[PDB]
Formats: structure tokens, sequence, C-alpha cells
């Protein structure tokens, strides 16, 4: 059922996020764990400290899909354990220094031909799979985008729900 999804995006805040590899992609759904460039880094944690929830939603540059969704559980952390991903041709370990703990709403994939009747009305009303890393989807975008994603099994809503 979707009630408690719902209950979990109630008063969200979105951010697409877009990966140039797979590989850290399947990282991040194992671990729970995402970093980012100081720019979204800076307006993660903003919005971290200011939403309910702060859902971001996957996907893999030239994929033609969405990988899944998760939502912040901590603010970025540096001096953790470092995480070993697969750096990008112009990126070093600083650059992705901040780690976020995330919790994973659905890590199955969403085509965007599935999500190609959604437009989003921050990012000129184009469609919402059209966006730069980070940016940002308005509320009721983001809220009818993560409902096309089909139930993960492998997923326990309960530990989101309990720390709400």
């Amino acid at each position: 059922g979707t009630s408690k999804l719902k209950y979990v995006l109630q008063d969200a805040r979105f951010f697409l996020i877009k990966s140039n590899n797979h590989e850290n992609v399947s990282l991040a759904k194992a671990k729970g764990v995402w970093s980012t460039l100081p720019v979204n880094e800076k307006k993660l944690n903003l919005a971290f400290r200011s939403a309910r929830s702060v859902i971001l939603i996957f996907s893999v540059r030239e994929s033609g899909k969405f990988q899944g969704f998760a939502r912040l559980s901590s603010e970025s952390h540096h001096g953790g354990s470092p995480i070993h991903w697969v750096l990008p041709a112009g990126m070093s370990a600083k650059m992705l220094g901040g780690v976020f703990k995330i919790d994973w709403i659905c890590r199955r994939e969403l085509p965007f031909t599935k999500s190609a009747h959604l437009t989003n009305p921050w990012n000129e009303h184009k469609p919402v799979k059209i966006g730069r890393d980070g940016q940002e989807i308005e509320l009721e975008c983001g809220t009818q985008l993560c409902l096309l994603f089909p139930p993960d099994e492998s997923i326990d809503l309960y530990q989101v729900i309990h720390k709400m």
C-alpha cells in the first residue's frame, strides 16, 4: 500500500542525483551512503536541517532510467571510514569527501518512459528526467515520481518511519 510511503514523503524535499557510472550507485545501494560535489553538498545539508525528509532520486548518466530513491538520514560527514568510490576522470577523493548516510526506499529501476507525463515546475516545467546533478524537484512532482517506482520487496520502511 502507499500509506506508509506517502507518510514518508509528506512535506519532503526532492533532489535529482546524476551519477556518471553505475558502480557508485551499486556501492551506494549496498552500503547506504552517498557523496556529491560541494555545491550540492551544501544544498543537501541545508535541506536536511530544514525539511522533514530529503529524498534523493538517482539516475545514471545515459542509462535512460532512474535506479531508485533514498532518504537522507544524516547531513554530510567527513573523517569517517573512506568510501571507495569509483572516481570519474576529473574528480578526487577530497571532492567526494562529505558522506551522507541514506536509507534506500526503492532500489528498483524506473525507465524515463514511465515518467514522461511529469514535469518539474522548478526546472522550467521540463520533464522531470531532465536535470543536472542536484536539481531540486518541486513537491508534487517529486511525490508523484516516487509513487511511480515499483514496490521493492528488499526494503523495510519501518527503519525510516521509526526515525522520523
